[PDB]
């Protein structure tokens, strides 16, 4: 098996909410290493914890590894090793790169089935339970060489079991990114209470993130420069306060072009973002439809 002893840090990749990102090799290959000290001990194992929740595996989650420590001799480090995706976020292919209509399909699909998957329970001996996300953006999502999506960062995901109807944890309001914050988060009138409330803000999240790749689809060498949903409301680092005010009060979402309207796939894309960004949850498509909707696409454009 894979362990820490045997694997050696070659280049820092990313800094995540807590622990560093590193690339390293590890029998002659390269792996993706994140590294937390002694007092991120918390943070360390719960990430380990949800990573090695059964039957969570697919090809759109990132690949887990193992939860290991190495003692250097003075201090003691926490890893967690995964899969390596060269090309690295979402966020960093589409500020590199344009997409074509297939592209743009890959991408989202294979980010709806990802999703779809973490939010489905699956019943029997070795079931899943149901996993909402909760930091669900394009920079925790990586891009892989055959140009589809894995979801990552799992960190702060919440999972529920259905037969007694709990969550695992106690969650903590607002914890993720400010700018892709549903509404219900933003108000905090969001019910924790209600397992369904996660699945249903993450959908939000991934409508934000769609509208990022469709801006980058390039159709007769036509396509948008690239932006962070609300880069036109809202500054960098935007407050709780500032979103709150652009996304629940003046009610805006992030602005569907008129070029959108022309071709089919970007239509079907546009209808997705729309049923996605309803004020209330219970009101958006689920996971398990965008992927149905998205692969009848995909069967149609023949990708």
């Amino acid at each position: 098996m894979t362990i820490a002893r045997d694997i050696v840090l070659q280049e820092s990749i990313g800094k995540g909410r807590f622990g560093e990102v590193w690339r390293g090799k590890w029998r002659g290959e390269e792996v993706a290493v994140k590294i937390f000290s002694s007092r991120e001990e918390r943070s360390w194992f719960r990430e380990a914890e949800i990573y090695q929740t059964v039957m969570l595996r697919h090809e759109n989650i990132l690949g887990f590894i193992a939860a290991d420590n190495k003692d250097n001799g003075t201090w003691t480090q926490l890893w967690l090793v995964s899969d390596y995706h060269e090309h690295g976020s979402l966020f960093d292919y589409l500020n590199r790169y344009t997409v074509t209509v297939e592209g743009m399909i890959k991408l989202a699909l294979s980010t709806a089935s990802g999703l779809a998957h973490l939010h489905m329970e699956i019943v029997g001996t070795q079931g899943k339970p149901a996993i909402a996300h909760r930091d669900l953006k394009s920079k925790n999502i990586l891009v892989k060489k055959n140009g589809t999506c894995c979801i990552a960062d799992l960190g702060l995901a919440v999972r529920h079991d259905s037969a007694t109807d709990t969550i695992d944890i106690a969650p903590n309001h607002r914890v993720g990114t400010k700018r892709y914050m549903a509404p219900e988060v933003l108000d905090d009138s969001i019910n924790m209470k209600h397992f369904e409330s996660f699945k249903r803000a993450d959908i939000y999240a991934m409508g934000l993130v769609f509208w990022e790749i469709a801006r980058r689809c390039s159709i007769g060498g036509i396509h948008e420069d690239y932006q962070l949903p609300y880069y036109d409301l809202v500054p960098s680092d935007p407050s709780v306060e500032e979103m709150r005010k652009v996304v629940c009060e003046q009610k805006l979402r992030p602005n569907i072009p008129n070029r959108w309207q022309s071709c089919e796939a970007l239509r079907v894309m546009a209808k997705i973002m729309r049923e996605c960004w309803y004020a209330n949850g219970a009101a958006r498509l689920t996971a398990l439809r965008i992927k149905k909707t998205l692969s009848q696409l995909s069967q149609q454009e023949g990708i």
